[PDB]
């Protein structure tokens, strides 16, 4: 079985990420924090809410990736850097959920796997990947047959139009169909729009309450329609899949990794 | 009650002519153009439900004492001549026309004043009682929630948002008290910021074949509550027309809407 | 403002409650507890998480019950009964949405609401006391001109189906239709049924992963049809319902109430 | 361009399969009725409703087939038997979508599509067909991790449940995912149910108006939901489909295929 260790495993998304841990069935093999923490000592499992399991938070990533074959790291881009280098040097494969690094953290980033497999995704959902795929799978067979919207919900505390995931669907569908996306897309329809292009692709943003998030594609044809939906209950299901992507990357060729591959989707 | 079909050569006669059967009521007569070709066909052969032994005639006055309500869904200047005559002959008509000029439609309301008559601006059943609905929910829910309009429409339709949505959000706005106008928002794109509660958000989709859905979202905190009219073909205001015209026979001659014959105004 | 005071403010339900109270701008009266609770003398402001209000936790509700114009308690039905008593003698109105109550425990809140007002609901989720009033208007409209057929979704964990919910929502039709729910309900489909008989009101029970709960009613007609939907995100929209029944019932007359007098359905 | 006969060209598929080449563009090489049929010597076009195309209804089949490069057969199974001896002498490739086929009258297409090119398939819709592939593709990567349901909408008079499109969703999906079906689906709930099993394939079946067709596969995980659906506006989206495989075949070895095919689902 893997050994996956969680780092910055005091915060929110750490605790989320060890119970996923426990929930696959994997060894927790770390919990890491900052070396000034106040939880440095708590049971890894008890702070998670899954009740102890005997792995204790340390402050010292270097102490313990020998008890590792991969690390989560889900913190800031600083920190990322600092977790880069000392996975390189003891060959732990890490896998990285940080946002917003710099180009210079990136290309970091890109050096370090040269030497050590490294998991890099935009979003480790296992569901929203898959939408993705469906997506580009359907806009291939339907071409230029159907009409092509669009629609997402949000709360109304989100303040960009449309989100991003809905934007790397649209990305996604035009980059299949040879579109430009810039050229293609509107986002709202008010008076004589006139009749549908075909080429448009409609983005239709939904804004109200505490809906957590859901992205609908509706391929719309001459007398049938196709759907392919995503929704999400809770901002948890980044774990399950980056767990998967951990146990996933553990032995593997030192190459840059996305959830693509782990998902075996780029076939 | 014995119901006529005023313009029963068209797409629309025809359905209505299949209304009034599928209701189970006696067909009265079937009106066309006084020039149209198929006066003396019968009108259940040419609706595609076997003879009924009625036949089309071009001459709506010999057969008004045929009928006890007429149904007219032409254009408005073979209404005005429609409504005159069944004035005179004491016989109610539904008035479905769309358009109606604003001298004749002020004739209507003087011809009420004489004989019972239905005007709507929509005759779809579950249209109107959607609205009830909106209204209804709206009215308790309040400022509580935030309210989008989500309708969908084939790639040929022109107008955005549909009649039947702006008609929904103008039910709505006037629930709340809002004006429609100030607080719409037709498309979302960039840094929008939050929400501000009082808006009321269009959402319009537009492909295909789709006839026409509507969804209303009264989106609270931790949960929501939608309102969907769907529609599978163009074919539903007849049997609301049909509904109509059955409900209006025999009533005290004012101007009614669907909002009477569905029993709207009596729960608020 | 009224003052409203929250009964088993250390559990789950108390908690969420007490940020009801305090997010509709109503000042807390009082936060009882199990008489054996640690928690008493914390405050319940800062225990609920929405930082110190003032008010701490105290073990007798006797003792509170001059702060307080209402009272809500979401707790057993034996400590409702000693609830039950202890109100009427105050004078304080009671919200009472605890489940499972005995057909002598239900008696005994009845002849509690001729002395002091009463509000008991099955569901105090406003929208979903909505959407109930919504289907009893659209099947007075519609009549045997539509199909009628209850979806619902829930978790995987959930033991029973159709849930109490769509039960409710297919009761409130059955009798608007004057139909009787044993005899016209189906909770499945296979193999040759045959057409669909006007009268039958079917079940579609979906179960499956973590979904909190999702109830659809479809008015299937000619040509044409209308949805009804709630959909519930978390467990805690019975709280606001609560907190509005709480403040609507003060100061009235002695009756039992539910949320369709609070809602104004009626 | 293709030479595209339609076969039964008076029936309401018929009629529909003509509206579907004029929309294709492609050339309507022939329009074949019963030699007896009073709709011998009128326009295709015209009885179609898409006004005069040139082309008018003949009896012969033997005839026309020089005019074709492919022929489109709704009819009946002792009919399609004929005409796949005539395309087979002729050399002209055939679509088939003939219901009820004998396992013999079936042995005798695996025969002639060793001599001519025929496309068999249960569902000539692009959208269903693209739909199950989606099915495919989403079960494999979720695997054990959701709870699979289906749920299907038809009109109040459909006599079967589930429909037999959600049963060959089902299908796939058991299939992929090595279940068997038969094992693991349920049709109803109702009372004291018990807890889900993750094995367990539901349909809910949904009965009532005049309801064309849906049909709804919800993948169901933890903190998520991903669904594919597809919805019929009305009976007509095989024709696209059939035409789309008419043109698809032509000019191709002399092989049994199907909308997996056509639609380049294999891989």
């Amino acid at each position: 079985a893997p050994r996956i260790g969680i780092l910055g495993a005091g915060g929110r998304m750490g605790r989320i990420l060890i119970q996923a841990v426990q929930q696959a069935g994997y060894q927790l093999g770390a919990a890491v924090v900052r070396p000034e923490s106040t939880l440095i000592g708590a049971d890894a499992g008890e702070l998670a809410g899954i009740g102890s399991i005997g792995v204790k938070l340390t402050g010292s990533l270097a102490e313990v990736l020998e008890d590792c074959d991969v690390v989560i790291d889900f913190s800031t881009p600083a920190a990322t850097s600092e977790h880069l280098k000392l996975c390189r040097e003891a060959g732990v494969a890490i896998v990285i959920g940080t946002t917003g690094m710099s180009d210079e953290q990136k290309a970091e980033l890109d050096e370090t796997a040269k030497h050590i497999p490294v998991v890099y995704a935009a979003n480790y959902s296992v569901g929203v990947n898959v939408s993705i795929k469906l997506l580009e799978l359907a806009a291939k067979v339907f071409g230029d047959t159907v009409d092509i919207e669009v629609i997402e919900a949000h709360h109304r505390h989100k303040v960009d139009a449309p989100s991003g995931t809905a934007l790397m669907m649209g990305e996604a569908i035009a980059d299949t169909l040879g579109r430009n996306l810039k050229e293609v897309a509107v986002y709202g329809r008010e008076g004589h729009t006139g009749p549908r292009d075909r080429q448009t692709i409609g983005f239709e943003t939904i804004r109200g309450g505490d809906i957590v998030g859901e992205h609908t594609v509706m391929f719309i044809g001459e007398g049938e329609r196709v759907e392919v939906t995503h929704k999400a209950t809770n901002r948890m299901n980044f774990a399950a899949g980056a767990v998967r992507a951990a146990a996933w990357v553990v032995g593997r060729e030192a190459r840059k990794y996305d959830m693509k591959d782990v998902l075996g989707l780029n076939d």
